[PDB]
RNA sequence: AAAAAAA
């Protein structure tokens, strides 16, 4: 007897169920609910933390993109005391409809914490104080299937390497490719490395991209169209951002696969206090702090655990703002892929930019001889042209199944 | 007895009804006169709910703004039957107080108004790549069946596509968009075409009104930018409105660049400007308007196919266009240098483009178009143009030119 | 003022 169990399960089976127990479909939830309490059996409910200032908080829910919700749960600050809970925490616990008086779930005792005890939450480092390091554990997003598909996750591990905790950014004009490759990375990821807790963060971007992103992952998609406003897209991303650096306090490895975040980027500074100093392109002189922490949590941990993020960048689009943006994350990140709009057009894919790509201390997440190959790799294509360096790379690599494969042949 | 019928017949029809019993008085005292003989008497229009909770129907007349012969609808009854803006509405009125008033609605989107309610919100339908495609080819072998053929290898159209026809000035973006709404009302009548104008030339609305068959919404350059931004809101909200009910919308618009510079103009200064003049807030609600269109899974979609300025010596243009390429999923383009040659359709084969074009194609379509696509590429511009104008100028259809590959 | 524009 769960809560969002009841928002998840169809219309029909809770007329069905509500009928042999003896209005709109939150009130059969709401109805429900109240008679299996007079039952006297338990009733439970769940959700992502958000503490409020004046010290209580409740259990946003991810179907109102963990924004204020009708059937959100109350936490008492006790609650919160006993436990050190934070925003972001995701709890699972007991619950009671509100009495008289009330309007929201009451929780009575929380039974998980984080996917786990709650006693071992009290107990921990927090993500401010745990020390950061550069990316070691290699992410290989190569599926090594064959797949025509798999051909963007091979050149990708040989441009721009990915590691646990890494800070990346999938740049590109529009209609480059950013989405599609962003796709195929969570794909990788989930096929590759199922132990990775995968969330995709999409804002300001395309209504239809979000249902076939939550129907072609095998994670959770958290997402804010265009049809939304700017206030919108800073509250819901700030909810995902917490809620890794909780799992990541519990030594998880989470990957958020954000796009874009230069559409971010814009809605804070669409939000900031005006400074009464605008940098080139129409840029907030404190705008862009906001954004450089939210790409900046990305990192790998010594104690245990890392925060990944991959998000996607706009260039060339007319606007300097966009260039600024780009610049000042690259000055933050540690790891760039680029796409150009000349190879798209072509319909070459993945129309990647080799030389400008690349990835920071590429040599702790490749091994000797690997890092040897792809800097040979590197050196034989730099004189190519754009085109001409992926149609070479594309039609060596599609010859054989992997990369491991392809450089037995270099020799 | 209908009131925009009234308005609608000429004044000679109507003092012979006026005489008998005893242009807008006229239409007012035969309404009235017939009220006091208890008859029924009858209205319509769009719905515009206002900020106080009560809305009035507008006319497409007026392009649906105010107009003196518009009908009150009370709250109680937008909440009788879950109204909201865009909501076509017919029914029987009463005369007034200086406004006439909807008695009880008979039809809500041309549907019984119990129908109405359990109804899912436009902003609830789930959104989807375009699956059903709107074949452009008329296959009648005239010379204007051309620019649509061409416009099915280059850039495929689907429901609920969100496409451009981006160029700059004097391409042959207008001249494409009409050849658009010939092939849509005779390939593809179970769709409801509009064709919303917006700052652009009058002799192309009075053309487009005798072109186009469906409705066609107007606000020429002679008009002010706020109002350019109003009658663009109505006609998106009764897109909105037939969406909801099933329905496969088209709306032309022309131009959606002209549209950006209205809202561009109307926002309020951020104290922020982008590259080109554009305000750092001023792009947001275009781009929900161009986002509207959508394909949905419930039933019916929202097509939009907008003419985009390109070249025109303004940044501002370039970073609108490229903002909305970030926003749709198409765009046609068209080359100053082709028009000069007088080479129509002067479309720019590399630069146009569809996404998820394999969703509108079938297998063997797709691969012709992929292996034409490389062999156009290589070539200049007016060069393909001219190659690809040929070797379709040979054949009446594309199928059969796809077999002489 | 900055942004924009200009360069
Ligand atoms: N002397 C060097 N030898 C090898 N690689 C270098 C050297 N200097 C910089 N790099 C490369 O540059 C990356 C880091 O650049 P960084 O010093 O952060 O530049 P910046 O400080 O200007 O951002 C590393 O991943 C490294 O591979
Ligand atoms: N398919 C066509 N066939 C012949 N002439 C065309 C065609 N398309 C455009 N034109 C020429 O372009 C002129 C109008 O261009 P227009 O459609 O207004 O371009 P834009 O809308 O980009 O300003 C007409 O005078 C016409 O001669
Ligand atoms: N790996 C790929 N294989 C084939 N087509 C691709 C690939 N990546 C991108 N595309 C093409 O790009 C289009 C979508 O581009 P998108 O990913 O939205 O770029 P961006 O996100 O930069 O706008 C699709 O229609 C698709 O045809
Ligand atoms: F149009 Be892409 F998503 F930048
Ligand atoms: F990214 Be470097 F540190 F400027
Ligand atoms: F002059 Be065109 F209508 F852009
Ligand atoms: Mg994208
Ligand atoms: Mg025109």
């Amino acid at each position: 007897m769960n809560l969002t169990e009841l928002k998840n399960t169809p219309v029909s089976e809770l007329i069905t169920l509500g009928e042999n127990m003896g209005m709109r479909k939150q009130d059969i939830i709401f109805a429900i609910l109240k008679q299996h309490a007079k039952s006297g059996e338990d009733i439970f409910g769940d959700g992502v933390l958000e503490i409020l200032q004046d010290g209580f908080g409740f259990l946003r829910s991810a179907d109102s993109s963990y924004l204020a919700g009708p059937d959100d749960i109350y936490v008492s600050p006790s609650q919160i005391r006993r436990f050190n809970l934070r925003t972001g925490d995701t709890i699972s616990g007991k619950i009671r409809p509100p009495k008289e008086g009330e309007r929201y779930f009451a929780l009575l005792k929380v039974n998980e914490v984080n996917f786990d005890k709650p006693e071992n939450a009290r107990n921990k480092i927090l993500f401010e104080n745990l020390t950061p390091l550069h990316a070691n554990s290699r992410l290989r997003m190569e599926r090594g299937n064959g797949s025509t598909e798999d051909l963007t996750a091979r050149v990708l591990d040989l441009a721009s390497p990915i590691g646990r905790g890494q800070r990346g950014l999938i740049v590109a004009p529009p209609k480059a490719g950013k989405t599609m490759l962003l796709q195929n990375i969570a794909q990788s990821i989930a096929y590759n490395h199922p132990d990775c807790v995968l969330m995709v963060l999409l804002i300001d971007e395309r209504p239809e991209e979000v249902t076939e992103m939550q129907r072609l992952v095998k994670g959770e998609v958290v997402a804010s169209t265009f049809d939304e406003p700017a206030s919108r897209h800073v509250q819901v991303a700030e909810m995902v951002i917490e809620k890794a650096k909780r799992l990541v306090e519990h030594k998880k490895d989470v990957i958020i696969l954000l796009d874009s975040i230069t559409r971010l980027a814009r809605a804070y500074n669409t939000v900031v206090p005006a400074s009464g100093k605008v940098l080139t392109g129409g840029v907030d002189a404190n705008a862009l702090h906001r954004p450089k922490r939210f790409f900046g949590a990305a990192r790998n941990v010594e104690e245990g655990g890392s925060l990944t993020i991959i998000a996607t960048a706009l260039i060339d689009t007319g606007s300097k703002m966009d260039e600024v943006i780009y610049e000042e994350f690259k000055g933050t990140g540690n790891m760039e892929l680029h796409l150009s709009r000349k190879i798209a057009e072509k319909r070459v894919f993945p129309a990647i930019d080799y030389n400008r790509s690349g990835t920071r201390k590429e040599e702790l997440l490749t091994t000797q001889e690997e890092l040897q190959k792809m800097w040979i790799l590197r050196k034989i294509i730099h004189p190519m042209g754009e085109i001409d360096a992926m149609e070479f790379l594309i039609n060596k690599l599609a010859m054989t199944k992997t990369n491991d494969d392809f450089f037995e042949m270099m020799k």
